[PDB]
């Protein structure tokens, strides 16, 4: 949820709007895209279960899936931070850190 | 909600299942909060890094990737958890608590 806190936090002229528009339509494509491994993922952790109540290979394999998607969501909403950061105007800029430091600290509790 | 507190509001269990997974639970309850307080030391390293260089420096990446890692901790950790409580419970009471598992999760395929 630091991309929801993050996202309209700070103000945005006409030009910042268009370009951080296009990032994120950039970044709903890669969230979706592992958001669908995610779902896959779930699917076979279901058929494995309803099969045999028990960490089977299966189970195991769709665990390593549901791992690697999980971080990669971390990872993915952190690059688009900067990735819009990116589309700031170089004077807008430490407004958007000041908010992100504090959105941070106040997750670091 | 969460597929652990899905489970736990769903599927309710006797008197005697629930002093019996007593000690389990704590034993995930403790392990959860490890987890989390490692995402928590990971947000405060990124928070010290961009306030000195708001950058993807080897300080951002490191955190990054611990984040990344304590995030597939609670996947795996939760789901372990999921079957340690079934084994605990009464042979007749487990199709009550797979079918909550089995539907939880399906919602989280579509
Ligand atoms: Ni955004
Ligand atoms: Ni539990």
């Amino acid at each position: 949820d630091l991309h929801e806190i993050l996202h309209e936090a700070v103000p945005l002229d006409a030009n910042e709007r268009e370009i951080l528009e296009l990032k994120e339509d950039a970044f709903a494509q890669r969230r979706r895209e592992i958001e669908t491994r995610l779902r896959a993922a779930n699917g076979k952790l279901a058929d494995a279960i309803a099969k045999n109540p028990a960490w089977s290979p299966e189970v195991e394999a769709a665990t390593q899936e549901v791992e690697r998607a999980a971080g990669d969501l971390q990872r993915a909403t952190l690059v688009h931070v900067f990735e819009a950061r990116a589309g700031l105007k170089p004077e807008h800029r430490p407004a958007y850190d000041r908010v992100l430091i504090d959105a941070l600290r106040r997750g670091s509790q």
